[PDB]
């Protein structure tokens, strides 16, 4: 399928690791 088998694959990380703080700062919508 295609709507949980992914999720977090080893790919998404990488453009997840600078886009949970960096797209902002602060604690509301940066982390989750």
């Amino acid at each position: 399928y295609a709507f949980a088998c992914p999720a977090c694959p080893k790919r998404f990380m990488r453009s997840d690791a600078l886009s949970k703080h960096i797209k902002t700062a602060f604690i509301v919508v940066a982390l989750g």
